[PDB]
């Protein structure tokens, strides 16, 4: 454990957002196989 501060609730923004991208990539790619 640590303080996290604005580190924590920021990067983890960044993590949670670029998920969105990576999730988006599987349903994408589906477009280029069916």
């Amino acid at each position: 454990m640590a303080e996290m501060g604005s580190k924590g609730v920021t990067a983890g923004k960044i993590a949670s957002n670029v998920q969105k991208k990576l999730t988006r990539a599987q349903e994408k790619v589906l477009q280029k196989l069916y």
